[PDB]
């Protein structure tokens, strides 16, 4: 921790816009602050709407120079491969960062480190893989070709539970692509994402190819979504922003790419692997404190070992290590801001309103260590059903739900009845099964016998209310794409159907 | 006479929505009158829907989609549906195009074109519904199992304009039905009559209740149900951009996945290395064929400075000499626009235009002949000295109107055709076959021609780049719209990860 | 039979008109049931395939089929389709009295004809190549797809019009010229299927049939130099000739060749499931199935029991004219066919195998005049054995045990061919396991013999070279052109002036 | 620009093996055997390497067989390989320098050259780096109702890999590099007379780790284990650069056990000149086509086609510069042309000059050894210019390899292409002309696996590169050289099972 401290010294405190670090037009800045003990650790500039629009201005200027959007897809591809290297060579230093600024254990953030290695490695391997289509014409002496070109200018916007994770997802293809970008972190946690813009400043890329802007996003956020040059806004985030974002994108008709939350089942059978699925069921309702987008808050237990599972699920969460990101013997982290412990907190009050049962936890610990810290304690919640805002409602904090079913079919009509459909998994040791569930939950991923796992060849989002679009794989790097129709007509001839 | 077989056709053609496997009126009984643009006659009388009506039509489409009966049907037997439609288009292909040109106005012609195109789309389709159902991912994880599965979105509304309204619906419904959707269609109010046949044929043909469902009446009404509701997956829409992006803001209500459509400025750009009496020639068939209201009318020519006094002579004296009249009638090469309240719009620019500083070279106002004074016509019209600061330059007309600016270099050109809010489609006309494919490069443009105007086609994605809207139709591209993808990870050797403490 | 054939051609057809052979040479056809000539059709001669070759090569370059659009390409493979349909009981008929087959395997058969043509019909269109994202500045790189050229095409008796749809759709689908020849035992539904294409309409010489002895033509449309693409399914020895005289011009093979298809029985299968497809495996189309489940691999702890309950089931398996409704099982193809089968059971019982069933020509009546052989099973066999390694190609099955799965893929892939085959058992997982280890282009849990024109098939190892169906099919019948333009064309310098 | 790129015999080879590497071990040869290699420039013997036997050979193909069944390379997971490809990728890079050095020291090519083909090679194994984890199969809507099907794409097992001598390594890194990238083992056999840079990049994988029996390093003459390593059965693809004659005695044995085949067997490739092209870049296109690497290149332009109208204004710009081409040793900065590459190929090429007089041809410059004296013990040849000739004669129809051109005037455009096509071959060649559009219609026509439209040379990863006609079979580089690495499994799972009933019970 005072290693990460150190690193703190030499980061710069400054937005990025067309080539120069550069400060807030007002010269605001904004106090960053560590979730573990509530101490201001950092303080960066705090960017104005006058700083957003020169940032995509600048981006829009560099695309249309070509230096990047003309540079061969193989080069793009090398130096994409380049930052990849960097991060890499820098693990450590930027899961340091992570657990300082978001509060999560640095066994979690080291496992970050090498996901992010390997989204930019992917997409470095695809640049120069796919550029269109020959198309067999039905008109004679023609010639038609698809050509897939850079979108354009992007804006991106990520969160703050997973932020250079997050801003890897974005900012991979739209590199590779060719594209210009100017991306948006959270204005609570940009400790990595500032890093990986010095990281990718000594790469080397032309003037306005990238820009990070720092600020609020009630501020500079509507300027990302809603200006007339952006050709694409990339999103990862809440609901209700979410919608806002794409309001705001329809002024221009401007394509958006949103992930959003869910409320994510996980359905465990009676013939499931009982201790694997216990294991999993802590691993997916209180990793980073349940604050991820897949977290299996929503548990679905068959009714023959309901008792059972609650019982040792329970037993097991009153066993769980809170304490520093930094400390080895740590299982939980803090939650990430006075904010958002206090929705968690009402939450509770809500649960309980509505008949709901706090079989474990449910409020801050006493711990004198965990005192100073912004800690939630690991809850389940008993005697519920999907009528509730507690079942229904993303809470985004270390708090899952257990329900009962009889039959395979009511197991998959509860998963369903919620308003996303991001991730979610069945635990059955027969497969068959297993299948017949996954093929009907309204899921973009389904795991069987595992939960969490993404990786950069699958393309990850949502159906329903959880997102638009696909992030990761071949679809992930199609948001990037638009596609050109040029026909030549080479025999050409006078129609002749207006008189002479 | 061939008007006259035309409406008989509408002795024995449905009045009515169809809902759940049912013809069925508007809840209200309200009804619209139909209109034959050519002599502003009454035609037809349709029900017209209530907001209620829209909204059963989507939960129909919904449980259908549940029930799983076209969903999990095979793709290769969803594909044979989708070809019989394709064969009940070409059964028909003359009875629906005297509808297509009664109810649009558009040249028969013109009409046989689109159902020669409809076919096509649909066996298009057809042939692509079992091509492709996803992809085994090389995991890099050991002990697991990846694959992705294509599934179709589940419900979509579709929503379709007056000026192709069968071209229109087709680019919709067949990669729908390909891919296992249930949907809901409504055409423009006040073009109903070859989407309701069309809905009579794929009656025929059989579908599970609710796969297909057909909504009839204004979209001020029934519009934002039809954008808005829960159960919609993809809202599908072409038309103007206004109505675009409040579908749009709508959708956003549910985050439902939107593919849009919307018109553009598209250029006609001419060299002075053109064959010349070939770009002249597809000038004027790129600005007044179906009298301009083409979402791709070459509505913006840009000829080279060199040429551009000769070009605007050779043009306009081609224009006066176009045949205006009955779509139906063999000599007729353009007919009405579509409705009082377009040609008012059109009437409106042409003021617009005079008052900002441009010419009108020719036309610009209703004809007197005596011969049109009782149908919706308007003269095809030339606007010059003109630029791109202009309302008139800018702004998508959607008439018989062409505006003509001059370029200098290769450069200009790219800078003016690119110089507006849309992207949909353009052409290059020039002998020098390396320049027009540096200029297509550059063009920010769903489509490019070199050397033609006009031409679309089932195997290829149409669409815009910038404010002419989202997504593709057509093509792989398409068809995609109409799926979405799972990722399904087996763990073949599931192990305890024990993070937390036992 | 008379009434089934008054009306068929008995000619060649080269370059767009029927035509006897060069020297008015004619064979006899018969009909496996009874023995009996049924039909007499022109043996051609060598100097008739070089005029077909020819022939299809003055097409293509001519470019009537070869640049006619795809999408009309596919709808004019869209009408063969509807004619295979409209023809079916007909067809279906003729396949029976040819190959002797049942009625209702020949239904099955034209069935999926009919859907071969119509997914290649679909794809005719989809995919013409591809744009690449050049590495060199100022240059436009582009991949076109061109139909390969000319191709011939040699099918088996087996499956006559089956085998023919796999290879004229997708030539035809892609703009290719071809020359087919059917097996000479075999010629009636290809026949056929000729006349309805010409029905159908195709510019000259773009269609040939060639019919006659391997013997005296196959080096020709092997051998030819105005060949792209030879295509062949049949016995391994004259598929391996056939890729040696297609070197002479380098010329570019697809081969199908046979198996021993291994069908893997658990002992926590199905039990009556596996016993119900051990037998269908064993002796659909009398087990001469390139794919036939000719080599059973069960479990030692079931082995026994299942090897019982499958003979109990093999002595009543009804034998019996393909066109009554009551048989079970045809007989098999010929003299020679027949004469090879029986060889085997001798090699069997000198290598220390046990016919526990069958293993003989049957003396009932209604079957003594016919070409039939008794469903046969081989036990207390190992994977040493002549009996166990070669194809038979008759409705003989070897049933050997396994203690293990580790053990069951090893027999499984213990053999020269690698075609298709199938594992049994309840334990999915189990079976995922077995089928990603098995050498085999197609593999089938808890399943046996479906295959289908939207996937790929083909062998590992012996069983072939190349793909048929799917995209993959699509494919060999394609060739791929790299076009570069440099759009910034400069000297070099590297030579001194 | 393609083949020439800048840097931005006791000594190098030094610290090389001299050994075949089988199943994890650098070996001799069985029975001790050796094999002196030689420096083209001045015929001296640079190095002495183990020569195999037909039973090394066959040990090679029995340890890549033993380890592709051990799983450890082919069930790897293919982001895993990806990585490792890309450290291959990284070690030639990383020694560049030496490994151009002793490229051109072994096939006596220009240090220029052999820049450019350290670039390639860097950029070939890089591409397959970036393709090993792309796609892994399909899966199929299946028209069986409750039944999934998938297809999966699994390497084909074992390979044997035979590379020519005119660009040793490039070669190699075409076959190592998909070969590696989908998990497959494989034994590679650089021609006997130039093993140099293929010793050191098996040096170089051998560091970077790959499991025993992965990789099979064989040295010797095709006619010891040549025949092994196309017959063996044990062997599921055999891929083969180089000469037509030994390509169809390769496909005729690989029959044996039905392998699969992948051949690329040079060419006689056209390079059409209409009046109408930039003339000036025609002659310096004719000249690159015509005597890069001293014309020993699987798509060198032997074969020019100009149009009547400028005919003779061209052949004398092209003799004009032809009598300039500077001839030297391959590291000297200034020398333009190295040697060829043996002292039986420089036979074969003279024997040609005789064929061509004897046929009625005129060698209009060249067609001798040069005299001058620090070229006289070197194996040079002149560039040649054959003019007066025909597409009947043998100079105009047979590959020669050599630094050697045939001209042969055509008067439209149709011509051109009826003389392009009217040989057995069908790899590459190009077409010259300001007019794109019929540049483009003659592409289309010419049954070439590569056109290149006011250009002459270039290939790259991301393109598949192969013939038609005699030219070959398959494709190397892009998606279709992976897939030559690749073989289809349909796995059919029925998931509701049912009796059929067909058999009586
Ligand atoms: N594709 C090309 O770039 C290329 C390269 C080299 C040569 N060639 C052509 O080949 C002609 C003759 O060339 P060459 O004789 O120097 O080489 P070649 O065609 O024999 O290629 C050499 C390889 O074949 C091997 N070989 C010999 N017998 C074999 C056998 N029975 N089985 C397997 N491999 C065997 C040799 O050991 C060597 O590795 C030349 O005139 C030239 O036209 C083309």
């Amino acid at each position: 921790q005072s290693n990460a401290m150190e690193l703190l010294k030499h980061l710069s405190q400054r937005q990025y816009i067309d080539g120069e670090w550069v400060e807030s037009a007002n010269k605001n800045t904004r106090d960053i602050i560590n979730p573990y003990n509530q101490e201001v650790i950092f303080t960066v500039s705090e960017g104005t709407k006058e700083d957003a629009e020169r940032a995509i201005l600048a981006a829009r200027r560099a695309f249309e120079s070509g230096e990047w959007s003309q540079e061969t897809a193989e080069t793009r591809g090398k130096k994409v491969r380049a930052i990849a290297d960097k991060i890499k060579e820098h693990r450590e230093a930027l899961a340091r960062l992570e657990t300082l600024d978001t509060g999560k254990t640095l066994e979690e953030s080291y496992a970050d480190m090498d996901d992010i290695h390997n989204v930019f490695m992917y997409f470095a391997g695809l640049a120069d893989k796919d550029g269109g289509e020959m198309i067999d014409s039905p008109i004679p002496d023609t010639e038609s070709k698809i050509v897939k070109e850079p979108v354009g200018v992007v804006t991106q916007i990520t969160p703050w539970n997973y932020p250079l994770l997050q801003a890897s997802w974005k900012i991979a293809p739209a590199l590779a692509t060719g594209c210009s970008l100017v991306m948006k972190p959270s204005e609570i946690t940009p400790l990595t994402t500032i890093r990986v813009f010095e990281l990718m400043e000594e790469v080397g890329f032309p003037k306005g190819t990238i820009n990070l802007i720092l600020g609020a996003g009630s501020e500079v956020g509507d300027v990302m979504s809603g200006h007339k040059e952006v050709d694409l806004v990339s999103f990862t985030g809440g609901i209700e922003t979410g919608k806002h974002i794409m309001k705001n994108a329809a002024n221009n008709v401007t394509n958006i790419a949103l992930e959003l939350g869910g409320k994510n089942p996980n359905i465990i059978f009676d013939d499931a692997d009982f201790e694997l699925a216990v294991d999993q069921a802590l691993n997916g309702g209180y990793f980073h404190a349940g604050q991820v987008c897949s977290a299996g808050s929503r548990i679905l237990v068959q009714n023959s070992i309901k008792d059972k599972f609650e019982q040792a699920l329970i037993d097991r969460v009153k066993k769980i290590k809170l304490g520093n990101g930094f400390d080895a013997d740590t299982e939980m982290g803090p939650v990430i801001s006075t904010e958002h412990r206090n929705k968690i907190e009402s939450y509770m009050d809500v649960a309980k309103a509505e008949g709901a049962t706090i079989a474990v936890g449910g409020k801050r610990p006493d711990r004198d260590d965990l005192k100073d810290g912004l800690f939630f304690e690991p809850t389940v919640i008993t005697n519920c059903d999907t009528s509730m805002r507690i079942v229904q409602e993303e809470v985004f904090g270390p708090v899952v739900t257990v329900e009962g079913f009889e039959t395979e079919q009511e197991a998959i009509q509860l998963a369903n009845d919620s308003i996303y459909g991001l991730a979610g998994a069945v635990f059955s040791k027969d497969i068959g099964k297993a299948q017949r569930v996954a093929n009907k939950l309204k899921l973009g991923t389904v795991w069987i016998n595992d939960f969490h796992p993404y990786f950069a060849q699958a393309p990850w989002g949502g159906y329903k209310q959880s997102g638009i679009g696909r992030e990761l794989g071949k679809e992930g790097l199609e948001e990037y794409l638009v596609s050109k129709h040029i026909l030549t007509n080479t025999n050409p001839q006078l129609v002749n159907w207006f008189s002479k």
